[PDB]
């Protein structure tokens, strides 16, 4: 659809495609999100965009998500997921990433919580993760840079762990739970007291364009 509004959702349980321009007031430009194929078996979609000014600030996060029942990270058996995407015009400042949120209380909004786990499949321009690199780890057969940082806004101190690949991975498959398992044994992540609440995948656009981000297919499940 031309659901190029501020916040829009198209869902076919348990999947959804979400247009999210939560930074539309920091720069200037336009962005629409189009659904190509959406059913209970997966999501395929694309978004075109152009943004200027307010560099260093994410203007939007178009993404596909999967709805599921809040459950303790330590109770998660596996998070299988696969994706195939492509970025048309790399002369921009944006990233392609999986975004996972956990909170110490399921009775908390899904916008944040305590921890955010970003798995960067691509990094364009001069943008970089929050905080500093604290390690490099091998997860799911691949090498990732582990970054850690914590931002506090409106009193919401949020801890972010970012796994970044050296080069773009257009075709990825893996068990995301492996990242949680790594964080629990190597970075003190409190798995037995954190509820996985949100799982999304998409792109954060800072500046640049016209550019097109396409997700040929996307699947994700939380067990
Ligand atoms: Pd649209
Ligand atoms: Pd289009
Ligand atoms: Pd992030």
């Amino acid at each position: 659809q031309t659901m190029c509004s501020q916040y829009d959702s198209a869902s076919s349980p348990p999947y959804s495609v979400n247009q999210n321009l939560w930074g539309e007031y920091q720069g200037t430009g336009s962005q629409c999100v189009y659904v190509d194929k959406l059913s209970s078996s997966g999501a395929s979609w694309h978004t075109e965009w152009t943004w200027s000014g307010g560099e260093g600030t994410v203007k939007s996060y178009s993404n596909s998500g999967v709805t599921f029942n809040k459950k303790l990270v330590s109770d998660v058996s596996s998070i299988p997921t696969s994706v195939e995407w492509k970025q048309d015009n790399t002369n921009v400042n944006a990233d392609v990433a999986y975004d996972l949120f956990t909170a110490a209380n399921v009775d908390h909004a899904t916008s944040s919580g305590d921890y955010e786990l970003m798995i960067w499949l691509a990094r364009y321009g001069n943008i970089q993760p929050i905080g500093k690199q604290i390690a490099t780890a091998t997860v799911g057969g691949k090498s990732w840079e582990v970054w850690y940082g914590s931002t506090t806004q409106a009193g919401a101190e949020q801890r972010t762990y970012s796994f970044v690949s050296e080069s773009p991975i257009n075709s990825y498959s893996g068990d995301i739970n492996a990242f949680f398992s790594y964080l629990t044994q190597n970075q003190g992540f409190p798995a037995s007291s954190q509820y996985l609440i949100n799982l999304q995948f998409g792109t954060e656009a800072f500046t640049g364009g016209p550019a097109t981000f396409t997700v040929d297919n996307w699947t994700a499940s939380v067990n």
